[PDB]
């Protein structure tokens, strides 16, 4: 079967952070929102 590249090109728009991709630029960076943070751990404490 197929695994890794998609064959036809991937697209320019896609998110890495979880794997994402968007037929529209605009549309990735709005995914990108629930992505980018102030620090570089997960402090969960509540
Ligand atoms: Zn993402």
């Amino acid at each position: 079967g197929s695994s890794g590249s998609s064959g036809a090109g991937e697209k320019p728009y896609g998110c890495s952070e979880c794997g994402k991709a968007f037929s529209s630029k605009s549309y990735l960076i709005i995914h990108m929102r629930t992505h980018s943070g102030e620090k570089p751990s997960g402090p969960s404490s509540g």
